[PDB]
């Protein structure tokens, strides 16, 4: 379990052990990975932007999935400044005292 040390991540606002990433804006998924990396493209209609990605890591989006920012990529806690950029000043709360709860 994560306990009193990731209280002091949340509280602290330090960036996570096993920092998930997620999209820095709405758009389509498309998994491309050949056997080399694990990529995972993120594009909108007009923006678009890709994620390399180790290949162990477990993958929590679908391919073409249409998704949101700052929505999930990876399995594991988000890093605060970022989701907070990502989705907006909103969620940014709502994931910390969450996780804080959680524990």
């Amino acid at each position: 379990t994560q306990g009193l040390p990731r209280v002091i991540e949340l509280f602290e606002a330090r960036r996570p052990k096993a920092k998930a990433v997620i999209s820095e804006i709405d758009g389509v998924v498309r998994i491309e990975e050949g056997e080399d990396r694990l990529s995972v493209f993120v594009e909108s209609e007009g923006f678009s932007k890709e994620y390399k990605l180790p290949k162990d890591a477990r993958l929590l989006v679908k391919d073409g999935d249409y998704v949101e920012a700052g929505q999930p990529l990876t399995r594991g806690a988000i890093d605060p400044h970022q989701l907070l950029e990502a989705k907006g000043p909103e969620a940014v709360e709502r994931y910390l005292v969450d996780e804080i709860q959680k524990v």
